[PDB]
């Protein structure tokens, strides 16, 4: 009665993990899973693969798939696999499109990250978070096709640009808003660094690889709370406002603030704060920056951002000309990218570079981690 | 694009293996394959049954369920289960409710019968067979909810009363047209006797029980032995390939049971049965007392002759056409519309005075995977 309107209502949730794409990979699954000829001397494999043979070839064909895109160039190496330029064949429509290695996540035991980062992604909502529009899976892979970011990254524009301190001002206000876009939506970034904000056609802010975000209840950036943790700990969203700190000051000074040649030096450094930041004499930087600066850089209980980010939104250096807080991003950029084509990655290095999953003897369920992945926007 | 379109219009017929009630018996017979404590050592089964725990609760608790009805009488045992009277508590409707034990099935290397027997109850959408309103299942059991046919079975009837002619006649006729609607849906039943004819509030014939049925091939035939032997046909007795007109020889068989009281080829042992049945142009003899026409004698031997030449090798127009179905009282296209021998005088909804008073182990916890529910997974149908 209503019990089959309140079932129908769950599968109709894009949310749901019980949704049709979800259930479509649940059968996938399952038949990656059984359909090895040791597995079929059972005959209840045997005779259940055999009944859903022609059905499963169907849906494979219908479904969206890698083949339905061209891979026009690698523009990203990371952990666990690659992010690619694509062009969807039929629409032509350009893509970035990230993918995950199964073998590898599984044999590395990390294999619930991507789930954040879907739906971070997914359901964000929001100009500061990059678009996903499909999430899907081959039985080696997960691929993510999101919109892709033409104007590179922030690591990218500050060793192409002396970084004045009107474009930093632009650029830390866009990530303070970003920031706390992700803060709303209950969660703490982790690993806030250039590396993790994109610029757009249009040289706005956007954020991606959500890899690390964590639900609320490199060295360079980390915060000496998260340092001291790892060894228990816990901490909050304060910790990306260190980050922040260290972001500005590698934008107006050139260099990271605890930059030593090892990581163990630049960890000594930041737990050393306090007597380790020093504002070199040679550098052009105003008493409101390295106010803020500072400001970001103390012990956590003491932190600009820990009330919030009023404060932070409230502080001096931010005072300008060019735009408020509520039309940053409808403002003009200090940098819009010259782009000379739909496929024009200028702004992405270049990139120089595989084991399956062995025939199990028996049921070992290496599709079971990532049934529910599939999403169609 | 369109093809999103395509795989949208696959989940949503009810003809699909691929349904939504499909997808979710996937679902859940996944986890209870997978739940087992030797099984959660294998880290990839925890997590998924941990992250799919919470929603398959809530799924099973929405999801209809033997606890949904209330079980009044078993008015029937078969090989693989029995059937029970039943009330839908909330409705509180009667239905008819099958049970097949998945153990009995998979141990007894039979677990696919049942699919033929559902498409034919949920889908013939036919007055000559039993609608099927509900398949479900649990991990013990498959469940099918059917309408009561509170009149009883043939068998029943034949023990109860000296039947005339005219009753024979017209149960004849309603079984033929039944046997018709079943051809037509390109199917050979296999097993037409007594005990598979029901009557329904009003005394009219319905089809249940379609275990034996077969999906005839595109040339009618169909591909070992099936059945209770009085009512089997020479072929199917030397089978080996064979048709439609095998049902034939059985609605002569059973003609003869009505209006004659014991079957044409009874003998005390079953070869004795065998031997007569395959010797049919010798063995055939109508007894002296026994009360029956000319046309009557004639189709029973127009039905129990070799396949070859056998009434209803050409269609049922033939059969229609017979002389012996003449009469005052209906025609082939209103039959069941007139008034039936014996209406059923029934006391109350859940009144099973005309169904004969009636006198287990589970799959063993698995060391490794094993899917044993994997055999039904689609069973589960809501109309
Ligand atoms: C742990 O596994 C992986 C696998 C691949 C990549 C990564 C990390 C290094 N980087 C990343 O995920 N991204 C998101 C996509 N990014 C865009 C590039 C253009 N357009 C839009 C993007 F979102 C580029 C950075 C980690
Ligand atoms: C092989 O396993 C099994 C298990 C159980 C039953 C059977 C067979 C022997 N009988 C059967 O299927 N039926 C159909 C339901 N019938 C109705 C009874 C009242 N009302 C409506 C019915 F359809 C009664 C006979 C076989």
């Amino acid at each position: 009665a209503s019990r089959q309107r309140k079932l129908e209502a769950l599968i109709r949730d894009p949310r749901s993990p019980i949704n049709v794409e979800s259930l479509l990979d649940g059968l996938n699954s399952l038949v990656l899973d059984l359909d090895f000829p040791a597995l079929r001397k059972n005959k209840n494999i045997d005779n259940f693969l055999n009944r859903y043979e022609k059905i499963v070839k169907k849906i494979r064909g219908l479904q969206m798939k890698a083949e339905d895109y061209d891979v026009v160039k690698v523009i990203g190496r990371g952990a666990f696999g690659e992010v690619q330029l694509v062009r969807h064949k039929a629409s032509q429509k350009v893509y970035a499109m990230k993918l995950l290695s199964k073998f590898e996540m599984i044999k590395r035991s990390d294999s619930a990250f991507f789930w954040e980062e879907r739906d971070i992604m997914a359901f964000a909502n929001s100009p500061w978070v990059v678009q996903l529009f499909y999430a899907f899976q081959d039985d080696r892979y997960l691929y993510m096709v999101m919109e892709y970011m033409p104007g590179g990254d922030l690591v990218n524009l500050m060793s192409n640009y002396d970084v004045p301190e009107k474009w930093a001002k632009f650029y830390t206000a866009e990530v303070v808003l970003a920031l706390d876009a992700i803060h709303s939506m209950g969660l703490i970034h982790r690993d806030v660094k250039p590396d993790n904000m994109l610029l757009d056609k249009h040289g706005h802010l956007k954020l991606a690889d959500f890899g690390t975000c964590m639900k609320m209840d490199t060295p360079d950036y980390i915060s000496p709370e998260v340092l001291k943790s790892q060894g228990d700990g816990f901490y909050g969203r304060e910790c990306d406002w260190w980050s922040v700190g260290v972001f500005l000051y590698e934008m107006l000074v050139g260099d990271t603030p605890f930059y030593a040649d090892s990581l163990v030096g630049t960890y000594s450094k930041i737990m050393d704060h306090k007597n380790s930041l020093c504002f070199p004499e040679d550098a052009e930087i105003s008493k409101h920056a390295k106010n803020l600066i500072c400001a970001f850089l103390t012990d956590r209980e003491v932190r600009l951002g820990r009330n919030g980010v009023e404060e932070i939104r409230q502080h001096p250096f931010f005072k300008n000309d060019q735009w408020h807080w509520d039309n940053i991003r409808e403002t003009a950029a200090p940098v819009v990218p010259e782009l000379s084509s739909d496929i024009d990655s200028s702004n992405f290095d270049d990139i120089e570079d595989v084991e399956t999953f062995p025939i199990p003897k028996a049921f070992v369920g290496n599709q079971l981690p990532f049934i529910g992945f599939t999403y169609y926007r």
